């Protein structure tokens, strides 16, 4: 039904958002104390960017494949409420990426 279609991905899309969270938390907690040099710097942030492009790529694909099957009244606001979601996540995975490129930068 559209109401299960729309409350799994958001459900999903809610997982995928705890996980850039965490991830962005054990960054900080884990990560160990080296000489910063602009190698250092340059290497952590090419990885970062891979983790949070990989992240992007399962928002993504939950969010196609939720308009995808609501497409197959209430199901345009669930529509609309799926892509706000997913526009969302990717402005919050934008800005962890922005804090962790300033935090390497530091």
């Amino acid at each position: 039904s559209y109401q299960d279609v729309c409350r799994k991905a958001k459900e999903k899309l809610d997982k995928i958002e705890m996980d850039a969270k965490n991830y962005e938390t054990n960054l900080k907690e884990q990560a160990n104390n080296a000489d910063k040099t602009e190698e250092y710097r340059k290497k952590k942030k090419i990885a970062i960017e891979a983790f949070l492009k990989k992240i992007e790529e399962a928002a993504d694909k939950v969010a196609r494949e939720a308009k995808q099957r609501l497409d197959e009244e209430e199901l345009e606001k669930c529509k609309e409420e799926v892509e706000k979601r997913a526009r969302e996540l990717r402005r919050r995975i934008r800005e962890i990426l922005e804090r962790a490129k300033k935090w390497l930068d530091q």
